[PDB]
RNA sequence: UGUAUCAUA
């Protein structure tokens, strides 16, 4: 019921002891210096978020802080949001105010006020993450706006750096309708996607959801898109990866270690087996279709063998997919 | 022999 830091609370956050202090004063001490905190840090809110130590008092305060006092500190925010999310302190208070929020208005006041700036957030190192807690926190009718944002703009998020990392949480969080509709347009660039530095740790990430829902839509949409020319993206540095995948998923492992028999050959075979990046392709079907399929082993390794001949049976990747060949 | 991110005192 006593401070001896009222009136000095705003001077306690410009160093850290003060900031851990005024927390373990808000802890273990009730709501009394919830009010009392919060009133004399309230104009300098947008400031405190953003400071380095200001921003985890600012989260603490979140918390305690009753209703009425989130929805008014965040109508001060509101304005705000894009300088605090594009910033590493603010970023995380940000994220603390997203998880929070309570009622349905301060959601409509939050999915308001980053709504245009939705993609360009995404893109940036801290203000990915912001939007990554309103898939993590908001209910899907909120989150919405995401969505909207983001399939106004699928290859320019996706093949960007941070911009994959957030997409990786609408498949996370967002409605089946949601999802398939954003794997609706992520399906058209499959080709682009799965060879770019970024995209193809999406494609990736279709296929390694409905593998976890045992729901295969769009596993399959992919591999039909991706097989009939599977030796082509398979010696390529990124490509080879997406390759990898459907490789190591069983309910489509079988038929794309089918491709690399049917059109691809015992050519294919080689320009696997040189490649930097084939090599593990095929050293990867080797390894499932041992477990998976001992018809398709014995036919991968009937071609491979005959190959293994000379000046690449003293390479890397030649050494390594020697030892696979009769471990069955 | 080959890819991101997983991040503030």
């Amino acid at each position: 019921v006593l401070d001896q830091y009222i009136g000095s609370i705003h001077s306690l956050c410009k160093d850290q002891h003060g900031c851990r202090f005024l927390q373990k004063q808000l802890d273990i001490l009730g709501s009394k210096a919830a009010d009392a905190i919060f009133e004399e840090t309230k104009d300098y809110t947008v400031e405190l978020m953003t400071d380095s130590f200001g921003n985890y008092l600012i989260q603490k305060l979140l918390e305690e802080v009753t209703t009425e006092q989130r929805i008014v500190l965040t109508k001060i925010s509101s304005p705000h949001f894009v300088e605090i999310s594009l910033n590493p302190h603010g970023t995380r208070a940000l994220q603390k105010l997203i998880e929070c929020i309570k009622t349905d208005e301060e959601a409509q006041i939050v999915v308001d006020s980053l709504r245009p700036y939705t993609v360009q957030l995404s893109k940036d190192l801290n203000g990915n993450h912001v939007i990554q807690k309103c898939l993590q926190r908001l209910k899907p009718e909120n989150f919405q706006f995401i969505f909207d944002a983001i399939s106004d703009s699928c290859i320019d998020i996706a093949t960007h750096r941070h911009g994959c990392c957030v997409l990786q949480r609408c498949l996370d969080h967002g409605t089946t309708e949601q999802c398939d509709n954003l794997c609706d347009k992520l399906l058209a660039l499959v080709d682009k996607l799965t060879l770019d530095p970024f995209g193809n740790y999406v494609v990736q990430y279709i296929i390694t959801k409905e593998a976890e829902k045992n729901k295969y839509d769009y596993t399959h949409k992919i591999v039909h898109l991706l097989k009939p020319r599977a030796i082509e993206l398979s010696i390529h540095k990124f490509g080879s990866n997406v390759i990898e995948k459907i490789l190591k998923t069983a309910i489509v492992s079988e038929p794309m270690i089918l491709e690399i028999l049917n059109n691809g050959g015992e050519t294919g075979i080689q320009s696997l087996l040189n490649d930097s990046y084939g090599n593990y392709v095929l050293q990867t079907a080797l390894d499932i279709s041992h477990k998976q399929n001992d018809y398709l082993y014995k036919r991968l390794s009937e071609i491979v063998a005959p190959l293994l001949v000379g000046p690449i049976r003293n390479t890397p990747h030649g050494k390594r997919i020697i030892g696979m060949l009769h471990l069955d």
